[PDB]
């Protein structure tokens, strides 16, 4: 926009690409995403902006001008990727993961309360501040490694599970400073989630063998220690993983039971030390 003047190029989503940019007339710093422009997608963008909560990236304006589509958002200092990555020496302390974890069940929880799911959440579209806070971004090479078993194997139709199952590989990430089920391709990806949790049947997962992309030809590994998978996380915190990663959808935690969980009994809300 004439309002807008590029600062820098943030990155590349898959969306169109994001900027820094300033308002030329506000003065403010924002995240300017660019993407005839379908008309019954412009509702569903125009409901975004409506959809507020302290845990997703306020959504400040939305252009369409000239067959074009600006999306203004608010402007974070950090992903958490880069968190995790300045962090690799000695971890991100469990308070301040406890903290990111809760509050991103409760942006979670207000989203598919409206029936609106994330689908692609991942390190980098996790935005944080100074203050402690996380939200939620981008919501929907790419990566496959927190892509639910459902979605791998071909359900069109997926529920809100798929998120609580991204969020359950980024939490176990943020744990053990290494990524959960790190695939390099779709079929890659799945043998490493069933290497780890142990392929799926009939008996975990009820309709998993009549599953589009299902192959009765699988491998049958057996599933592996939790102890050993997510160390030196809690009882409580690995009993709330498993029941993040339970391979059946309809069995898989929702995110307003998991803010109950024992394991959010002592939460807190640390601020993190941020290099900007
Ligand atoms: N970490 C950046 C990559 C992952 C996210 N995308 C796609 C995307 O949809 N990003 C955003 C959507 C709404 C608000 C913001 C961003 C986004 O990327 C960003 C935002 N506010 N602050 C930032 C960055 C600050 C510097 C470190 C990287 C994040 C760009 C590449």
């Amino acid at each position: 926009m004439e309002n807008f003047q590029k600062v820098e190029k943030i990155g590349e989503g898959t969306y169109g690409v994001v900027y820094k940019a300033r308002n030329k007339l506000t003065g403010e710093v924002v995240a300017l995403k660019k993407i005839g422009v379908p008309s019954t997608a412009i509702r569903e963008i125009s409901l975004l902006k409506e959809l507020n909560h302290p845990n997703i990236v306020k959504l400040l304006d939305v252009i369409h001008t000239e067959n074009k589509l600006y999306l203004v958002f608010e402007f974070l200092h950090q992903d958490l990727k880069k968190f995790m990555d300045a962090s690799a020496l000695t971890g991100i302390p469990l308070p301040l993961i406890k903290s990111y974890l809760f509050q991103l069940l409760q942006g979670l929880a207000f989203c598919h309360s409206h029936r609106v799911l994330h689908r692609d959440l991942k390190p980098q579209n996790l935005l944080i501040n100074t203050e402690g806070a996380i939200k939620l971004a981008d919501f929907g090479v790419v990566t496959l490694w927190y892509r639910a078993p459902e979605i791998l194997l071909g359900c069109k139709y997926y529920s809100t599970a798929v998120d609580i199952w991204s969020l359950g590989c980024i939490f176990a990430e943020m744990v053990t400073r290494r990524a959960l089920f790190p695939g390099d391709s779709e079929i890659d990806q799945l043998f490493r989630i069933f290497r780890t949790l142990g392929t799926p049947d009939e008996v975990v997962w009820p309709g998993v063998t009549s599953m589009p992309d299902y192959k009765p030809s699988f491998p049958k590994w057996a599933r592996q220690d939790f102890s050993k998978v997510v160390p030196p996380l809690d009882e409580d915190g690995r009993s709330l993983l498993s029941q993040m990663l339970h391979y059946d959808p309809n069995k898989r935690i929702s995110a307003k039971a998991a803010l109950a969980h024992p394991f959010f009994q002592d939460v807190t809300k640390p601020v993190p030390h941020l290099r900007l």
